């Protein structure tokens, strides 16, 4: 009677005019302000007026819409149990509920007063400091209960290491949208990729017509755009999303002269966020924090020179002085201009030889970029001797130079031996995008992730081929309960999927796994499952979780609905909805899928 109220109050404006075809509901459902899916809507307004002479709904009818797409089985079991099927919660009961099912301890009394104030609608319920069943729906909903803890939204993580004891979001080829050999280069490369929280860019420099350097794939088809205009958008885009350092990874193929330019214009354009000095002493014995480096930008590029050199240069005009270095940079001797060495400080591109040569010779600013193929061996073979390398020195991984498509290689293979810049090609869809947008979601999307302690540990004998006594193993349940409004299959005529969920777990290879659930038959709107997988991992601190929900289309094929992933100690606990996102990575928004969620540590325990 109250809902009722609450609900004609809302939307009888719409029935003005009488009865109201699919576009008037379509646009009065969105007065209720809960997101919906619009094939579902279609399809239980078909079911409404199938057999009749007009094709318009009336009041009830639009009730009864509303009531089969917002309303879930499954969160009206969990309300009736804490309300006793009355109408509504008390405070008390809801307190209950969060401290209970969602473990939200620690003002919890006060957690309730909160939700009710932010979440119900109707105001006469509001004031008496209840909940209804409305009102549990949009919390149930709401980015309050997602399956990504609260407390990781934000920078958590100690920022006051040194830089190579970081995981850094890094882009390949930052400049393509597309493929690497005939489509363009374009600004929004370096714009989407700043947005995503993406530390370290990659820029091609090439010499242009008018002795203005450009970016484009060298040897290829692929359309220019100048250098200039990539670092006005790097000054209006570095700090956007991250306060925390971006480093420009510069692979130079310019004259000395244009290569002036270049310095120039990272000079002139990025000002006092360019990094051009060290902090501290000029003997640099290892590397600052990104807290200390806080909205500066650093030049990734080879060197001629000690930094001593460099700082004595600064007295003087430097134009017209050059260096040699050991190699022009390519995808797997030549000149510098020595206005443009001296911007590199803490990031000195150095060639790579062997893991002992780097032992014996490399220093703290020295970092090292190997191909896909090459550190794949190297994993393969060498996994310790590779942990001892990262843990010592900033590592880059890129895409084997035969990906002309921008496809990506799996990432977590990099991650599991301590490589901070574990380059992608960020434009293309893919799952190990989904693994690097996953994982970047963790402390506050900042783009810095502070690695497990065994792979800082510059004496550290973890190999991911063999966790042994560096194992923290976790044990994790996970009921699967339901899924609302997923997409439709591409071949529905109207709203239907055969879906089903598979659980993934990446990290080293004892801990990958894979399950899934049954196939539910003929229902995206409302599956209902009630399906428990439980996990073992070892080395959780590594480990990555996704949910991928498929449509079964044949015996021989599955349509890929959408798909969620972060880090497995990113979980929260208890009851929780898992949000979608397309392939392209868009929200599917309001696709999703409702679990309870349980996992413990065993060193917590004596
Ligand atoms: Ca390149
Ligand atoms: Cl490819
Ligand atoms: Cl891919
Ligand atoms: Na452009």
């Amino acid at each position: 009677m109250e809902e009722n109220r609450w609900f004609l109050n809302i939307i009888q404006d719409g029935f003005m005019n009488g009865k109201i075809d699919f576009d008037s509901t379509v646009k009065l459902l969105e007065k209720l302000h809960m997101p919906f899916n619009l094939a579902h809507v279609k399809h239980v307004f078909k079911k409404t007026v199938d057999k009749r002479k007009i094709h318009t709904i009336n009041i009830e009818d639009f009730r009864a819409i509303y009531r089969a797409i917002v309303h879930r089985n499954e969160f009206h079991e969990i309300f009736c149990a804490y309300s006793e099927n009355r109408k509504n919660l008390a405070d008390t009961e809801l307190t209950a509920f969060l401290k209970k099912e969602q473990f939200k301890t620690e003002g919890a009394e006060t957690t309730a007063l909160e939700v009710i104030l932010k979440y119900e609608p109707i105001d006469e319920v509001r004031k008496r400091r209840q909940l209804s069943f409305e009102g549990f729906i949009r919390y149930m909903s709401s980015e309050d209960c997602t399956i990504f803890k609260k407390e990781h939204r934000t920078v958590y993580q100690d920022m006051n290491h040194p830089l190579c004891d970081y995981f850094i979001s890094s882009s390949h080829n930052t400049y393509l949208v597309s493929d690497q050999l005939i489509g363009p280069s374009d600004l929004n490369g370096y714009i989407s990729a700043l947005l995503k929280g993406c530390r370290c860019l990659e820029i091609d420099c090439w010499d242009g017509s008018n002795n203005d350097p450009v970016v484009y794939h060298g040897h290829t088809l692929t359309s220019k755009i100048t250098f200039c205009s990539v670092i006005h958008v790097v000054d209006k885009y570095a700090f956007a999303a991250s306060d925390y350092p971006v480093v420009l990874s510069l692979e130079n193929h310019c004259s000395t002269k244009q290569q002036e330019r270049i310095a120039q214009y990272l000079l002139n354009i990025l000002g006092d966020k360019l990094l051009t000095s060290p902090i501290g002493d000029i003997e640099v014995t290892q590397l600052p924090s990104p807290e200390a480096l806080k909205f500066k930008i650093l030049v990734k590029n080879k060197k001629c020179g000690t930094i001593e050199e460099t700082m004595l240069r600064k007295g003087r005009d430097s134009h017209g002085e050059t260096g040699e270095v050991s190699e022009e940079e390519i995808t797997s001797k030549m000149k510098i201009a020595m206005g443009l060495s001296d911007l590199v400080i803490y990031t000195k591109s150095e060639k790579f030889v062997s893991f002992e040569h780097s032992l014996a010779h490399q220093k703290c600013y020295e970092n090292n970029s190997i191909g896909e193929l090459k550190a794949q061996k190297f994993v393969k073979h060498a996994a310790n001797q590779f942990v001892s390398h990262t843990s010592r020195f900033i590592t880059r991984i890129y895409p084997k130079g035969t990906r002309a498509g921008s496809s990506n290689y799996n990432p977590q293979e990099f991650w599991n031996v301590g490589c901070q810049m574990v380059a992608l090609n960020f434009q293309t869809s893919g799952t190990p995008m989904e693994l690097q947008n996953g994982k970047f979601l963790d402390n506050g999307g900042c783009g810095y992730i502070l690695k497990p302690e065994f792979l800082r540990n510059r004496n550290s004998t973890f190999n991911p081929h063999n966790v042994g006594r560096y194992s923290n193993p976790l044990s994790l349940s996970i009921r699967l309960i339901s899924g609302h409004q997923l997409p439709p299959s591409n071949l529905s005529k109207s709203n239907k999927a055969d879906p089903l969920v598979q659980l993934e777990i990446y990290g080293v290879p004892e801990d990958q796994a894979k399950r899934k659930s049954s196939v539910i038959k003929s229902n995206a709107l409302s599956p209902r499952w009630d399906e428990t997988f439980s996990f073992t991992v070892q080395v959780p601190e590594l480990a990555l979780i996704r949910f991928c929900v498929q449509d079964e289309i044949s015996l021989v094929a599955n349509d890929f609905l959408g798909q969620y992933t972060l880090p497995l100690l990113s979980l929260s606990k208890g009851y929780c909805t898992v949000p979608l996102f397309s392939k392209s990575g868009g929200k599917l928004e309001p696709a999703s899928l409702f679990v309870y969620v349980w996992y413990y540590a065993e060193n917590l325990y004596f």
